[PDB]
């Protein structure tokens, strides 16, 4: 049972979700005027705090909270360690709403205890292609297309409650206060991802990873293995050889993205993302914010042929604290972000991703099987991890879709 999620406008079972045939809201239409003006009540020892995510000291406070208390893998080998610079980038895109960055502190000594953040995203979230075919057969095309226009909604991330305050029902209070602040802006849907199963995802995909620095990963994952390399020797030689990469990119035309590339990147990205059921719509300002390179945060390269951008790829950096080990405190991971190929096979493009990442000192490249990420898993030697990413809407009925129909990369 679900004392909190059972009270919310989300599909309550897989079975409920199996039945959904059209996109659209779950709740009663409401108006901003219906929504409480004052913050949701919390106990007298706590206070609401709106950190300024553009202010270095407030960023630092959130940073420490997440560093010590945010997402761990199932075996508690790793905990994300998002950088300060990354936090500022992720939480302050163009037209961001400072009121959507919500924290709780202890009133008496200002100890930071909890956080959640929303940012605006414009998303296509109309009825998916396969359900529209069904609707057309049945003479229900108009009902299936009602919510096809891109919608200005909230993307929620970075929900975190300090370890000392877990399982005290603080997360539901954070979620209700975030909901209220978003609703007060006349927004009624949100999109969110999690590695846990909650009621009820519209899509779910595995994580995949690709070793860039085998010597370091084997030190971390266990002692003297892994299983299928057991017999040789040398298993370490075999492993290094398996994951080895060119030291320079192969694609002539490859260079870092520059601001003048923004219009062309937007055009090729938007044409590609259009082929997916759920996916963002980015303005030029959003393309510039999410894709222009930023030291230690986001890395974006374009293939230019004849002064025209024909392909591009991006990845972003999330270090993880290595919780158990000693030789190594941190794992430097690259995550596949957006890309688009029009002149070369996607595997040839992503190979250059791997080369640049390796060249820049990343230990591993990680991704979810969204977009066309499955198309290069085998040849580029990605292996499935133990993680899954589950995609959810708040207040939006949505038919189940494959993760290959999802084009929103959540940081
Ligand atoms: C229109 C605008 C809408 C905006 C809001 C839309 C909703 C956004 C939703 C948030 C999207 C966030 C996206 C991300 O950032 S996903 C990443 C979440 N963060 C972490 O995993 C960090 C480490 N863990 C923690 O900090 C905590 O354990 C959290 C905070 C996760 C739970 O704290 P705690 O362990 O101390 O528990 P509690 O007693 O306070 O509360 C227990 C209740 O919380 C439900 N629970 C557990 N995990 C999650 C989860 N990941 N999303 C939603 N709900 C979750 C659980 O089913 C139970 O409810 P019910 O089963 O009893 O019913
Ligand atoms: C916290 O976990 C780590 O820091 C982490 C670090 C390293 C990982 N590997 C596993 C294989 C060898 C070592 C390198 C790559 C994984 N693996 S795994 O299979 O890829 C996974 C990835 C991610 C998770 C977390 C669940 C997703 C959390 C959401 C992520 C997106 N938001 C926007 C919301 C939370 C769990 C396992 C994990």
């Amino acid at each position: 049972a679900h004392a909190f999620w059972s009270t919310q406008p989300v599909p309550q079972t897989e079975d409920e979700t199996e039945k959904i045939v059209f996109a659209g809201p779950m709740d009663e239409p409401k108006t901003v005027a219906d929504i409480p003006e004052e913050p949701y009540p919390i106990a007298s020892t706590f206070e609401w705090w709106t950190p300024n995510m553009e202010a270095a000291d407030d960023i630092h406070a959130i940073y420490e909270l997440l560093r010590d208390n945010y997402v761990e893998d199932d075996d508690s080998m790793f905990r994300f360690n998002y950088s300060e610079e990354f936090l500022q980038w992720a939480l302050c895109p163009p037209n961001y709403i400072p009121d959507w960055h919500v924290a709780v502190r202890r009133k008496a000594d200002k100890k930071l205890l909890a956080f959640i953040a929303g940012v605006p995203v414009t998303l296509r979230m109309g009825t998916p292609k396969y359900m529209k075919v069904k609707a057309q057969e049945k003479g229900e095309g108009e009902e299936a297309a009602k919510y096809d226009e891109p919608r200005h909604i909230c993307e929620i991330n970075f929900l975190c409650v300090h370890k000392q305050l877990r399982e005290k029902r603080l997360a539901p209070i954070l979620i209700k206060e975030a909901t209220r602040r978003v609703n007060r802006t006349n927004v009624w849907q949100a999109v969110y991802t999690a590695g846990v199963l909650l009621p009820t995802p519209y899509a779910s995909g595995q994580y995949f990873h690709r070793s860039l620095n085998p010597e370091k990963l084997v030190e971390i994952r266990f002692s003297g293995i892994p299983a299928q390399y057991q017999k040789f020797q040398n298993p370490m030689a075999m492993l290094k050889r398996n994951y080895q990469l060119p030291s320079a990119p192969k694609n002539s035309g490859l260079r870092e993205m520059k601001p003048s590339d923004v219009p062309q990147v937007r055009r090729i990205l938007m044409n590609y993302l259009d082929s997916f059921d759920v996916g963002p719509v980015f303005s030029d300002a959003e393309i510039s914010h999410y894709l222009l390179p930023r030291d230690g945060v986001v890395f974006t390269y374009v293939v230019e042929n004849d002064k025209k951008v024909t392909d591009f790829f991006s990845f972003y950096r999330i270090p993880s604290t290595v919780i158990g080990n000693s030789n190594y405190n941190l794992l430097n991971a690259a995550y596949v972000h957006y890309y688009a190929a029009t002149s070369i096979p996607l595997h040839q493009l992503i190979l250059d991703l791997l080369i640049v990442a390796h060249s820049r000192g990343f230990d591993v490249c990680n991704m979810v099987e969204i977009l066309d990420n499955r198309s290069f898993v085998e040849q580029l030697k990605f292996g499935a991890g133990d993680g899954h990413l589950r995609y959810y809407f708040y207040n939006w009925a949505y038919p189940k879709i494959k993760p290959s129909q999802v084009a929103l990369v959540m940081l």
